[PDB]
């Protein structure tokens, strides 16, 4: 399901207004927002992720974690 | 100091300023720059207003602008 993007995008309700990182770029790397804090977990690969600051890169920080992630390697294109 | 007005002996100073930089050296010196010489952090000639940690997307007057709305420079004081 969540392999649409817009379904991904749609959990960052109430996603912290001042994050340097927004909820679309977020939604693009493929993560879903848990609600809390700033913390977001790939729908792929479960990693979590947190304490995003300025200059991240969200696709970038993605594949720190999870070099070897599904959709990082463009598993869901077309 | 040197005759920082210029663009030109602006952009001398980004010698060593780190390759894979988001904004260029020739767009920063253009917006008054100087480099500093350490990591991405430059320095306005006019303001001295220091600016760092740039990325993809910025614009170098824009935020050059956020940090000292009243520079000379950036309010064309040094105009021919
Ligand atoms: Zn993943
Ligand atoms: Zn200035």
């Amino acid at each position: 399901e969540f392999v649409e993007e817009f379904n991904r995008l749609k959990t960052f309700a109430n996603f912290p207004s001042g994050s340097p990182v927004s909820a679309s770029t977020l939604a693009r790397a493929g993560f879903l927002y848990t609600g809390e804090g700033d913390t977001v977990r790939c729908f792929s690969c479960h990693a979590a992720v947190d304490r995003w600051q300025y200059g991240d890169s969200a696709v970038g920080r993605h594949r720190k974690v999870s070099p070897n992630c599904r959709f990082i390697n463009g598993f869901y294109l077309e």
